[PDB]
């Protein structure tokens, strides 16, 4: 289920751990040194690494600051396992990147918790990652492919405890915009808005705080949200609980401050990226300009056209006219002959529009089965006649269809609308043409009908 | 972790249910009826259904086939739970579209299993879901998946046991494409190429069939690959370690043929419904149309349009004007500052241009450092105003460079034509844009010159 590679510079170590990971079913390959350790990520891009730090050359601290410092692998968490358990090194190794430090012997029942909550997590970044690597013999831009901070960030914090929560709220405020929030009912309201990560205390004496996070797991607009929860180091089936229900990271009582300011940086960094991510996506379809299945143009497009148009025409200009076009019974004709025979419908009917209206029209792909023309320079009278030529037009002649197997007859309703001097907007001249469609279909379809302006 | 909806006529079991749920951390809401669930379904878009079958009224396998027909919540997992126990009562649940048919009193163990496994699949489904329908609300995509399509599919059967294996595929050929492998190796390069759903033996004698699902599961290539799995029924742990390492649906053995048809349907169309998604969401930044560096328009999409203006205008129609633009010394500047520079300054020069001209006008991408923009219905005095404007507008202000810190100054150079009657054509039009240019540069560049068309004196 997920590639781990494991790294230590001894062999009882790595075949150890190695038989306790395909027990789980997992699928390992091991390295003995940090040379080794690097080539191997950089080459066969595993799902976690876990690493020794003490070793012959380079060390843990290193390798770790190398990984994530190659955009490559920046991505993979990583989880230190050592023999250390100073406090110095402990922050040593998360102020280099690491997600978790594990302290040999290390507890199996967490060990497994952690690595089924990682993988959890990466399954979102790595779709999207796919997503975007299918533009890739288009064209990116503007990106420069420059990382992204964990510094700034805004972060509530969920507690009943003051003493506890301003001495969390002093230790970020010199790098964050921390607020306090004892109540858990505001919090899920605060927890909404404008706020980069929650932090929770799972041993609050008012309410339950992994209930609390399962509240924001819940609901759909708080799902993604990063939350941090402070726990008991001793409860360990409470800790397990926690990483189940969807908590991206612990903390033990009592809070450490510099272990609380590298974990804070580390979760603020990967919901940054992960949201890099999703509006280059979102960018780059704002960029297409024609509709997929028939080639014309699409609404965004459209609207877009439409509103240059319509202001021009309000402050004296030529008139705007538009047709809204949509097709009778067309699911009657996906239920009879399958939706193929629909797709080849809707192709053919673009050919005929584009066709045999001008160059100098817009037409294009509104809705499902659904059209618009816009006309520029055209006023109420000649639209109806255009309108009138197309329905005869589509109507006169069958389609094609089951490729070449089979004619099929196929009507449309259309509606017509032009714009009506300084007051007008697009979305009412819109609001116009519908209305027509609606009368259309009300007399019995195969008709065409102008609403006038009021 | 996720919002679930039980559904069943009697308060004691909704309770004991609701019981169990939130005890494991999960937001319940109920319903008692038909009617209820389908209404709360629709308003509040739970991530799982919990549905009893029999019910006074509207019973569960109407509620079930509604809730599937109706595109708002044909994607979400519906288990049925119920006192029945005929195959005949399973095969019609799993026929109207369910994810499991469970008896009651259930197994718990085995219930929290099932959960924890559709959760983990719709994260990604629910990802993509909520890009595309951002794609649909900003006006790009549009359309509709099929209703029907989980038949055809190109179907792996890993299979140890002949006979067994035979058995399946004999069954599956009718509406898919089988096709029998009893070699595990081989079977992990076949999963990779052109196969919709692997139905894999966990009872195998020859081979671990968990460890080779874990194996699909583990490789990049073959991770959303759906998997069926036919395990033994007197191994709970084995089928929780099923459904934890991956495994999209486990079957019982002895195979009930028509159990199996249903659900092979099922994860099919599922497939599909994910790969309309991934498609809709990336193939839509194909197609040619406009230039990928600066979005204008490219130069094929603009002589389709020009062709015809400059007919309509030959036969007498509105005249059709076209802008030649060509940035000076554009060499010295990749020279000087590198392509990274020259890019940003296109970009920008698009920007400039775009903003300052009509609606109707088509600017265009013509070469690499050249622009055309077509004016209907505009003749060529207009036409040198428009010229002699954009021209002021890029060397009036410097351009913004090496993103953010330097500062460059830039100047065109422009050619202006105009139809001219009808013995006229687009590639002659365009040929005096050109002999304007030309002009242009040898007086010194930052210019503008227009070429009327003549004939000869006995022409
Ligand atoms: N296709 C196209 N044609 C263009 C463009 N610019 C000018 N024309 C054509 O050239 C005419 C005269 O432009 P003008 O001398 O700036 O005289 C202009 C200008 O003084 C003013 N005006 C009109 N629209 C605008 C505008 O959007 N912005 C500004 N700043 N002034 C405008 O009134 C105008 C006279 O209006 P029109 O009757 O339309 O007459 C316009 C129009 O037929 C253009 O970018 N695209
Ligand atoms: N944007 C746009 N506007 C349209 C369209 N169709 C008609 N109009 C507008 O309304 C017109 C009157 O159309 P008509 O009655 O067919 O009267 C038509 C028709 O009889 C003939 N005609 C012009 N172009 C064509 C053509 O391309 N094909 C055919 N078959 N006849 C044409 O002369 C016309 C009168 O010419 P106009 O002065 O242009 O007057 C035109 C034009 O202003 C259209 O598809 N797109
Ligand atoms: N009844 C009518 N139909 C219209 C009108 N405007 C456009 N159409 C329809 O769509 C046209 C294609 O328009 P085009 O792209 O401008 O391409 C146009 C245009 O460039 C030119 N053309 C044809 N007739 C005339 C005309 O009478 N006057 C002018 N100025 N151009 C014409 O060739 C055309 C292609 O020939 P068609 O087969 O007619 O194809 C015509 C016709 O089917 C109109 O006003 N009235
Ligand atoms: N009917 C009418 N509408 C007006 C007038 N002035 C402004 N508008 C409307 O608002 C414009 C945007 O204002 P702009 O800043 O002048 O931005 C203007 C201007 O910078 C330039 N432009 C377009 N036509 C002309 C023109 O005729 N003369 C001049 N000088 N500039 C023009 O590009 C424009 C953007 O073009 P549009 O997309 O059409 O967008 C136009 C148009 O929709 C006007 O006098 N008459
Ligand atoms: N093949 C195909 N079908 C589509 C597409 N986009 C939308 N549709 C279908 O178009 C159907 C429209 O059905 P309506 O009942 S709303 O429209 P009608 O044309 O049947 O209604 P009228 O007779 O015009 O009143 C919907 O169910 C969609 O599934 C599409 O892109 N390809
Ligand atoms: N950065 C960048 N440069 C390009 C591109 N497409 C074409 N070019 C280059 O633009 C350069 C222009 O050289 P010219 O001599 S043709 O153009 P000039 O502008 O220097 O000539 P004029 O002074 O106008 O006569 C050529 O070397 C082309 O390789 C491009 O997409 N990005
Ligand atoms: F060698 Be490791 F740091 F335990
Ligand atoms: F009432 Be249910 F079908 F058990
Ligand atoms: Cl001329
Ligand atoms: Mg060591
Ligand atoms: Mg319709
Ligand atoms: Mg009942
Ligand atoms: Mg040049
Ligand atoms: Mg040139």
């Amino acid at each position: 289920s997920a590639r781990i590679l494991v790294v230590d510079d001894i062999e009882a170590n790595v075949r150890l751990l190695e038989a306790k990971l395909t027990a789980e079913y997992y699928e390992v390959s091991t390295a003995m040194d940090g040379p080794t350790a690097l080539a191997m990520a950089a080459r066969d891009l595993p799902d976690i690494i876990l690493l020794d730090v003490m070793m012959p050359g380079m060390d843990g601290f290193t390798v770790c600051r190398k990984l994530k410092d190659d955009p490559t692998t920046r991505h993979i968490p990583v989880v230190l396992i050592t023999a250390l358990d100073g406090r110095g090194d402990r922050i040593q190794g998360l102020e280099s990147g690491a997600s978790d430090f594990l302290t040999k012997p290390i507890d199996d029942v967490m060990l497994f918790a952690r690595v089924r909550s990682l993988t959890r997590f990466k399954l979102v970044i790595d779709e999207l990652r796919q997503r975007e690597a299918s533009g890739r013999r288009m064209g990116v831009i503007a990106g420069a492919a420059a990382r992204l901070d964990g510094l700034g960030g805004r972060v509530l914090i969920v507690d009943d405890n003051e003493r506890q929560a301003q001495r969390v709220a002093a230790e970020l405020g010199v790098e964050h915009r921390p607020v306090i929030e004892s109540d858990p009912e505001k919090a899920k309201i605060s927890a909404g808005g404008p706020v980069d990560l929650v932090i929770v205390n799972a041993a609050a004496k008012n309410f339950d705080g992994l209930r609390f996070t399962a509240a924001l797991r819940s609901e759909e607009r708080t799902r993604q949200l990063p939350v941090l929860a402070m726990v008991d180091p001793d409860d360990r089936g409470r800790m397990v609980k926690a990483l189940e229900i969807g908590v991206n990271d612990i903390l033990s009582r009592p809070i450490d401050p510099q272990e609380l300011s590298a974990r804070v940086k580390t979760q603020i960094q990967r919901k940054r990226y992960t949201d890099y991510l999703r509006n280059n996506l979102d960018h780059s379809l704002e960029l297409a300009v024609t509709d997929q299945l028939t080639g014309l143009h699409n609404r965004r497009y459209m609207t877009g056209q439409l509103d240059s148009l319509v202001k021009r025409a309000t402050l004296g200009g030529d008139p705007v006219s538009a047709l809204l076009i949509d097709i009778d019974f067309f699911k009657k004709i996906n239920d009879t002959f399958g939706h193929d025979i629909g797709d080849e419908v809707l192709r053919e009917f673009a050919l005929r529009l584009a066709s045999n209206v001008r160059a100098i029209d817009l037409p294009c792909r509104y809705g499902g089965e659904e059209f618009v023309v816009i006309m520029p320079d055209t006023a109420l009278a000649d639209a109806l006649r255009i309108a009138e030529r197309i329905r005869m037009h589509v109507s006169g002649s069958p389609f094609t269809v089951a490729h070449g197997r089979e004619m099929l007859n196929v009507t449309i309703s259309i509606g017509v609308s032009a714009t009506a001097g300084e007051g007008d907007t697009p979305e009412a001249l819109l609001k116009r043409a519908d209305e027509g469609v609606y009368q259309a279909k009300a007399s019995g379809r195969n008709a065409v009908v102008g609403k006038a302006a009021h």
